[PDB]
């Protein structure tokens, strides 16, 4: 068995970037009604926290009834400024309500436990106490959180 005892400073990251952003502020690729993004991602794939927090929701798709479910798997968490992120259409959570949270951490596994098309991530970004009386419904732009991740390819902007 392998055991590892020293960490990295910066972090390694072999996944590439599914999306560039997702703003459900004009108009979605073909998605009416949506209130985060969508990142089309094969299922099983460890979902990691995107930011320390809370656990504000885990539906456990492992014992899910489709009694009071419908959508499956999902994760709502309160980031490190207090807003609210969510995790839908994943397999599997690893995670409780009412418990914390931290950055990178496995916080359930991607699926399709929505409709059956295809598998992906659903990131629904929100602030920590919403206006949704008309003007953002509180869901905002990932790009916040994009920008410190990864590199897909590599994009230039001039050198
Ligand atoms: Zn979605």
């Amino acid at each position: 068995m392998r055991g590892s005892h020293h960490h990295h400073h910066h972090g390694s990251a072999t996944y590439t970037r599914p999306l560039d952003t997702g703003n459900i502020t004009t108009g979605f690729n073909g998605y009416p009604g949506h209130v985060g993004v969508d990142y089309a991602v094969p299922v099983g794939t460890p979902v990691r926290a995107v930011a320390n927090g809370t656990v504000k929701f885990a539906g456990n798709g492992a014992n899910h009834p489709w009694m009071l479910w419908m959508a499956g798997n999902a994760v709502l968490i309160q980031h490190a400024d207090g807003m609210h992120t969510g995790y839908a259409h994943l397999s599997k959570i690893s995670v409780s309500t009412d418990s914390t949270v931290k950055q990178g951490q496995i916080i359930g596994y991607t699926g399709a436990t929505g409709q059956v098309t295809g598998p992906h991530l659903h990131f629904e970004m929100l602030p920590a106490n919403p206006n949704w009386q008309n003007g953002f419904s509180g869901r905002i732009d990932p790009t916040g959180y994009i920008a410190n991740a990864p590199v897909f390819n590599g994009t230039t902007p001039t050198e």
